[PDB]
């Protein structure tokens, strides 16, 4: 996972 | 995991 | 885990 | 874990 | 663990 | 930049 | 930059 | 920069 | 900089 | 700088 946010 | 956020 | 946030 | 935050 | 925060 | 490779 | 590699 | 590699 | 490598 | 390596 690459997650930029919430 | 790469996580930029909450 | 890389975590920038909360 | 790398954690910058809370 | 590397932790910069609380 | 997010770069997975060379 | 996030770089996983060379 | 986050760099995992050389 | 966070650098895991050489 | 956080550097794990040479």
């Amino acid at each position: 996972i690459i997650h930029f946010g919430s």
